[PDB]
RNA sequence: CUCUCU
RNA sequence: CUCUCU
C-alpha cells in the first residue's frame, strides 16, 4: 500500500492562509489595521500581484482563530475576503530593505501595534464589527466638527456622537450601517495628526 | 511626550 | 479558485 502525510496533524499554526481578496484594493497597512486589532499580524507574506493571495503570521493560534472568525468573508473593496488556519509557521524576510517594502512586511517590531498571550490588559476594547465605535488617542488639535469630516468622508452617515469629558482622550460615535463602522476603522485607524497624535478606533461595547 | 467605553 | 515569487 502506498505512504501517508505525517504533516497532516499541522494545527494551531498561528499563520494564516489569507485568500480571494483584491490585492489592486487591499494594502499590508488595511490588512495590519485588521488583522492587528483582532490579533496582531507579526508578518505580511502577498506572494505577487496577480496571485490574489497572502500568508499571514499573527501572534497566536488563538488570535489566529478570532481574527479568521471576524474575516472570513469579509466586505472590503470589491472582492469577499477568504481565509484558512493555514499549513506553515514562520515567513523567511527577503532583505534589509528590499521586497519586503510591500510583499513581505515585517511587523516583528511595529511603529504602533501589539499583543500579548491571553488574559492581558491588551484584549480589553476587541469588540465585533457592529454600526457603533468607540474611539481613542484623538488629540485637542481636532473638535467634534472635525471627527464628524472624518466619519463622513466614508459615504458616511454619523448617526451619533458623544465626546468624553470624564477622559479627554475619547469620544463615542455611531454610524448608520456596520459596513460604514467598518470602512471607518479601516480609513481612520492611524489617521495621523502627528508622531503620537493620531486616531485610534475600536467598536462600542455600549451605545451613545 | 501611547494605548480604548459613558 | 487554498499559502514563503527574496
Amino acid at each position: 500500500g502506498r505512504i501517508a502525510i505525517p504533516g497532516l496533524a499541522g494545527a494551531g499554526n498561528s499563520v494564516l492562509l489569507v485568500s480571494n481578496l483584491n490585492p489592486e484594493r487591499v494594502t499590508p497597512q488595511s490588512l495590519f489595521i485588521l488583522f492587528g486589532v483582532y490579533g496582531d499580524v507579526q508578518r505580511v507574506k502577498i506572494l505577487f500581484n496577480k496571485k490574489e493571495n497572502a500568508l499571514v503570521q499573527m501572534a497566536d493560534g488563538n488570535q489566529a482563530q478570532l481574527a479568521m472568525s471576524h474575516l472570513n468573508g469579509h466586505k472590503l473593496h470589491g472582492k469577499p475576503i477568504r481565509i484558512t488556519l493555514s499549513k506553515h509557521q514562520n515567513v523567511q524576510l527577503p532583505r534589509e530593505g528590499q521586497e519586503d517594502q510591500g510583499l513581505t512586511k515585517d511587523y516583528g517590531n511595529s511603529p504602533l501595534h501589539r499583543f500579548k498571550k491571553p488574559g492581558s490588559k491588551n484584549f480589553q476594547n476587541i469588540f465585533p464589527p457592529s454600526a457603533t465605535l468607540h474611539l481613542s488617542n484623538i488629540p485637542p488639535s481636532v473638535s467634534e466638527e472635525d471627527l464628524k469630516v472624518l466619519f463622513s468622508s466614508n459615504g458616511g452617515v454619523v448617526k451619533g456622537f458623544k465626546f468624553f469629558q470624564k477622559d479627554r482622550k475619547m469620544a463615542l460615535i455611531q454610524m448608520g450601517s456596520v459596513e460604514e463602522a467598518v470602512q471607518a476603522l479601516i480609513d481612520l485607524h492611524n489617521h495621523d495628526l502627528g508622531e503620537n497624535h493620531h486616531l485610534r478606533v475600536s467598536f462600542s461595547k455600549s451605545t451613545i
